[PDB]
């Protein structure tokens, strides 16, 4: 929409008060000017058409509950735009500044948020197993990194590819997370999963076991559910990139941690250079080791770290 660009203020998912950018001509609607070619947040209305309609206010002020999520959804896909052009220089998911768009109220008691290939979508929970989705800024990370990967590795959503696919959104959900300071972990989706259960999350990246996933390539997933377990296998890389990052004794294999920061640097590396749409783990372990290679030199502890956290989690 044309208009004037101004600030407005709003309750997100779990309470807390945050300003939000918006745009006013006759009412203030959520697009946000301010970061490439806007950020535009979108009511579904519990329908499942796309987009829905581009989120209007009367007044500027976001505190009905009916909001939250929207105000939410608004505010982290800015706080994560900044992170990937602020850290890795890339503009926007397309590195070219692409609008960023976003629906929420998807549907109905919809436990679920994704990249739908044009733009992220968010559904509100059952109110049991999941809160609004979009309150939680590891999951909205997660999502845009999907778009991030489209335009650069384009990994396959299956198998090993997929597995990776999920892997480096839920690593730069964490990063961003970190980024953020937004009581960071190493725990993926903590702030919206079952509101009723606390200290519980949907994976972990110190320990995917704790939550049933492989911790191992040796305990890999090898059915057909979850498009070939993309959400189970992850567990393997998600693993060796918080060994890479803090360090630790995995299986008897110890890894001397090199931080947050220099993962990022690696995994952003490999992904936009030498990721493809067919690589499995074993490639990805090729593609971090030059990355780190290429960063840090071949005798690097940087390069020795990496090596180490992919054999402690049995990736050759
Ligand atoms: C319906 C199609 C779903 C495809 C997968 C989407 S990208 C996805 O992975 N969504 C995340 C949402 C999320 C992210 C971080 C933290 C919590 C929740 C996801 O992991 N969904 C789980 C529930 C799943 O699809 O198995
Ligand atoms: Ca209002
Ligand atoms: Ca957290
Ligand atoms: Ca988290
Ligand atoms: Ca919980
Ligand atoms: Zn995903």
């Amino acid at each position: 929409i044309t208009g004037t660009s101004t600030v407005g203020v709003g309750r997100g998912v779990l309470g807390d008060q945050k300003n939000i950018n918006t745009t006013y001509s006759t009412y203030y609607y959520l697009q946000d000017n301010t970061r490439g070619d806007g950020i535009f947040t979108y009511d579904a209305k519990y329908r499942t058409t796309l987009p829905g309609s581009l989120w209007a206010d009367a007044d500027n002020q976001f505190f009905a509950s009916y909001d939250a999520p929207a105000v939410d959804a608004h505010y982290y896909a800015g706080v994560t735009y900044d992170y990937y052009k602020n850290v890795h220089n890339r503009l926007s998911y397309d590195g070219n500044n692409a609008a960023i768009r976003s629906s929420v109220h998807y549907s109905q008691g919809y436990n679920n948020a994704f990249w739908n290939g044009s733009e992220m979508v968010y559904g509100d929970g059952d109110g049991q197993t999941f809160i609004p989705l979009s309150g939680g800024i590891d999951v909205v990370a997660h999502e845009l990194t999907h778009a991030v990967t489209d335009y650069t590795a384009g990994l396959i959503y299956q198998n090993e590819s997929g597995a990776i696919n999920e892997a480096i959104s839920d690593i730069f959900g964490t990063l961003v997370e970190f980024y953020a300071n937004k009581n960071p972990d190493w725990e993926i989706g903590e702030d919206v999963y079952t509101p009723g259960i606390s200290g519980d999350s949907l994976r972990s990246m110190s320990d995917p076991a704790k939550y049933g996933d492989p911790d191992h390539y040796s305990k890999r997933y090898t059915g057909t559910q979850d498009n070939g377990g993309v959400h189970i296998n992850s567990g393997i890389i998600n693993k060796a990139a918080y060994l890479i990052s803090q360090g630790g004794t995995h299986y008897g294999v110890s890894v001397v941690g090199i931080g947050r920061d220099k993962l990022g640097k690696i995994f952003y590396r490999a992904l936009t250079q030498y990721l493809t749409p067919t690589s499995n783990f074993s490639q990805l372990r090729a593609a971090a080791v030059q990355s780190a290679t290429d960063l840090y030199g071949s005798t690097s502890q940087e390069v020795a770290s990496v090596k180490q956290a992919f054999d402690a989690v049995g990736v050759k």
